[PDB]
């Protein structure tokens, strides 16, 4: 699989979250993902693998922690992607009557 990078910088906050956990054998990847957001403006979206965050490696940082380092950002967010295979995908015209999943979230939102 070829792997990439894409990093986010911008006045705004982002609008995407993240998931798993290496100290739980867990891989890192995007929960949620807003359509036409900051992040989507690098070309990010919801199911690629996560591989490092901030230009620093997620493999010995948690899921917690993961988002500490989003979070930390201060300049510019650096992260990194891979090719996933049959990951997820979502909807584009459901934007049109307002189809969103965002409410009481924000532990791991991002």
């Amino acid at each position: 699989m070829d792997s990439f990078k894409v990093v986010l910088e911008g006045p705004a906050p982002w609008g995407f979250r993240l998931q798993g956990g290496k100290d739980f054998n867990v891989p890192l990847s995007i929960s949620r993902l807003t359509p036409g957001g900051k992040a989507a403006q690098a070309g990010v979206a919801v199911g690629d693998w996560v591989l490092s965050i901030d230009g620093e490696n997620a493999g010995s940082l948690t899921h917690i922690e993961a988002q500490n380092k989003i979070r930390a950002c201060g300049e510019r967010l650096s992260l990194g992607l891979s090719r996933a295979g049959a990951s997820a995908g979502a909807s584009a015209g459901a934007s049109a009557h307002g189809n969103f999943a965002f409410e009481g979230i924000g532990d791991e939102d991002l």
